């Protein structure tokens, strides 16, 4: 019976390049695709959502079982909110690279990865519904990339977003973190960044790699990347916020899980790093907050309203609501 | 300063089917995509909306110069709204198929086949913008079909979505014309059928197959087809309306606009045929009923809310709002 009172609604094309052929024939490619909502009594920054590999602004959208996602849960809070599918993704199809796209069946080792379980099985308490139609859903939200992944191009595009809607925050996914990393280089318009899981690329100064960072990943790239002090500052400049769910193995027989365990242990290392720098990173492992049972994907899990209260309480103590 | 009183919103993926490796591991593949929002007050029959080839569902969405699209304008008119990308189409890009994308320079062509102009001139009094800005959303409105065209998977998906959501409007736009038409054979919940400038595979039946239907197109299809008669005879079954815009040429010389000329003098031929056996068919053009210069997206163009009109006036005619 709730009613969300939108003042403003639809979608376009942003950023991307031109190819042009010999003949002078154009061809517009790798823009991302945004579709977004501005409520009535809008707050002063919107936010942005950025996804991850292997899926699109559905991330963000209905649950797999069927409940409002962020979507729907920060319009209702009076955010406008801007939903992305980043260049080469999903409605952002249209990119500039030629590619085979083959179908892959590792399906049962997504759910490994995404901690929704040990395939067949769900782990004990997860926040994620156990029936076939909800995992049914949950394949079908994800959509493959028409091209290479590239940071510079993902990162240009939401760069070009952020120049175009004016100061806000970005909220991230994943891979999206790495997106969100280079995207705070090249725009002026970024508040604030609240990242869930992210993994890849994390900077740290020259010379000044932790033991922690210098593992190689299953994708074949080290986790930690060296950038010059005077880059590595900038991360020093916005608040950011990091959440990591539950079930992070302690042991490494299954690095599909481990790399997750790597990753809360690495950020709380980049955290301090900059702290000390003058920086205001907070990282939060949601069970030490009293959320218990989280997937990779806090923010669609069945406490997914809980997990906007820590991310409305955030925003508010930060001055950006 | 309207607002849009949105009672419900989400996504969700419709249809599809799954495929099984030796080993049974699963490929969840060829579904649509489909983003809804149902107003305060809705009236009794959704409608579901069905894009053509290379687009999505911002055919329906804000048009290329930033103005509000069909998804707005019928959401502020208490319908239901359900956009669509079909299988294997932006979101949906989780084919079944093995695939080789590579970029065309075909923009300058597209142009053309449109009806904006013929390049680089657009056509006088065309109801499109014509800045630079506008044309770069156009052509990124675009996206790659990450398989092979298939009626068959297409409508099977749109006849799940009309099976789960119960009797609606199904309103689509050229190649989303026979996508429609074989949708109608698979499900009791559509209710009428709009389609703007239809193209491909016109049902006629088996021995009278009107001169006008046997031209094989530049996609190297013959236009018409022929069915069974009592398959003929399920377009009779509900009200059909359809609508082409202006600059049809009235000579061959370029068949790239040509073709649509053809098909409104084949849908007219059609209509009567139906209308003879008993069906509900209307054909306008939209010129002569005082609007002009439309190209092939009249949902789009500058006169979308005129265009919007007719199709309220003919919904209300049939009792489908
Ligand atoms: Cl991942
Ligand atoms: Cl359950
Ligand atoms: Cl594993
Ligand atoms: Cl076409
Ligand atoms: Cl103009
Ligand atoms: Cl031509």
């Amino acid at each position: 019976e709730r009613v969300l009172m939108v003042d403003e609604q639809g979608s376009f094309a942003v950023g991307g390049t031109v190819l042009v052929d010999s003949l002078g024939h154009t061809f517009h490619g790798d823009h991302a695709y945004v579709f977004y909502q501005k409520p009535v009594g809008a707050r002063k920054y919107p936010l942005v959502f950025a996804h991850g590999v292997g899926q699109f602004s559905k991330t963000w959208e209905t649950t797999p079982d069927g409940r409002e996602g962020f979507q729907n849960i920060f319009l209702r809070r009076r955010f406008c909110v801007y939903l992305v599918d980043q260049p080469r993704r999903g409605n952002a199809g249209r990119g500039t690279e030629s590619v085979t796209i083959s179908p892959a069946f590792d399906e049962e080792v997504w759910f490994n990865r995404f901690r929704v379980g040990i395939w067949p099985d769900y782990f004990e308490g997860v926040q994620f519904k156990r029936d076939k139609e909800t995992l049914d859903q949950y394949f079908r939200q994800m959509t493959p990339t028409i091209g290479t992944t590239d940071f510079e191009v993902y990162s240009d595009a939401y760069a070009a977003l952020f120049d175009k809607i004016g100061p806000g925050v970005f909220i991230t996914h994943s891979q999206g973190g790495p997106v969100g990393w280079n995207t705070l280089l090249k725009t002026r318009n970024i508040k604030a960044i609240a990242s869930y899981e992210p993994g890849g690329a994390v900077p740290f100064p020259e010379g000044q790699l932790p033991e922690e960072a210098k593992f190689i990943t299953l994708s074949k790239k080290m986790e930690g990347i060296e950038v010059p002090m005077s880059v590595f500052m900038e991360y020093t400049k916005v608040p950011i916020v990091i959440y990591y769910g539950d079930n992070l193995p302690e042991t490494d027989e299954r690095p599909e899980l481990y790399e997750w365990t790597r990753r809360l242990r690495l950020m709380k290392i980049w955290a301090k790093m900059l702290n000390d720098q003058g920086g205001d990173v907070t990282v939060i492992h949601l069970p030490e907050v009293g959320l218990h049972g989280n997937t990779h994907f806090p923010m669609s899990d069945l406490n997914n309203i809980e997990v906007a209260d820590l991310l409305s309480e955030w925003l508010h103590t930060k001055a950006l609501d």
